[PDB]
């Protein structure tokens, strides 16, 4: 349905075009711009993906525990008519008993603020409920396109709340 | 079906938030850098809707009589945890006989990109004849929202192929 679309369309349009080429962006801060003392960033993006479609536009405001470290260089390409649209990611540390436990790019699917929009929106025929079933739709659309095509470069984060930090964390640990 | 959820997204993703301070933009290009013996950009956003979905991303290469000349100063917003995503444009100059006939912000609408992907996927199951309904089926969404939604700030241009410039320049004579 609606998230099958939104589904393809973060692949091609993001995923296709930043995947390949992030793991040297990631060597090029850790190499050249990271602080000598502040370990590696982690090779993988990691995306986050609320089943509830509650995406702030601010991580560090969505826990205390994560906080804006720096950029990466950004990623230029000329992209349906517009020269040089800027795709850009985000490092941020994980704080565990206030201590870095660990750093990473991360941030959310911005397809789900699209479906959650979509059920605000008089015109946009979208139900509350039929958000919520969506939004396990889009990422398992996801999954089957990214399990058949780059790879080793993305972990998605799906979860359901009834800590954001100790949920990333668990998954840095994990690889 | 398909295209509902991607004009939505284009709405939504984009336009919702770089129509309403497209203006000042124009402004301040127009004022503090557009070369003072070059007339003014249109105040305007105009997006190409080819319904083949043929979007080339060099809208230079598209046709001679287009070329690129500078682009706007770029909009940052933190969007869904990336820190200052950044949205940019490109403005064109038009050809006719040779002389600038008019300068504008021009793009293609990248959805359209994304249904033609789609079409080649073969995860994806979208067909040919599939796409060219969806093509137009997302031109009619986009008007609706627009239609009852900022206002007078974006100028959509269809068109199906058998001069792409003087089908531009057909559409700023009008306003
Ligand atoms: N700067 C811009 N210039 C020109 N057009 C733009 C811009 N921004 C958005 N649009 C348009 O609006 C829709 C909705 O996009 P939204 O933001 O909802 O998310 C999009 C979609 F899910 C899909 C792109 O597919 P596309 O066909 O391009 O659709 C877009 C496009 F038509 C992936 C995702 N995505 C794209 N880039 C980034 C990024 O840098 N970071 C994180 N996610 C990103």
């Amino acid at each position: 349905n609606v998230a099958h679309g939104l589904a393809w369309s973060y692949y091609i349009g993001y995923l296709r075009l930043i995947l390949p080429e992030l793991q040297a962006r990631i060597r090029t801060y850790n190499q050249h711009y990271n602080n000598l003392l502040r370990g590696a960033v982690s090779q993988r993006l990691y995306i986050l993906l609320p089943l509830d479609c509650g995406v702030p536009d601010n991580l560090s405001m969505a826990d205390p525990n994560i906080r804006f470290l720096d950029k990466l260089p950004q990623q230029t390409g000329d992209r349906a008519g517009i020269k040089d649209r800027v795709y850009s990611n985000s490092i941020y540390e994980l704080l565990e008993n206030g201590q870095r436990a660990g750093t990473c790019v991360l941030e959310y699917a911005t397809p789900l603020q699209t479906l959650f929009a979509m059920s605000q929106y008089s015109q946009a025929g979208f139900s509350r409920e039929d958000r919520l079933e969506q939004a396990k739709l889009f990422c398992r659309t996801l999954e089957d396109i990214l399990a058949d095509a780059s790879q080793n470069n993305c972990r998605l984060i799906a979860y359901q709340e009834p800590s954001l930090s100790q949920e990333v964390l668990r998954h840095l640990r994990q690889e």
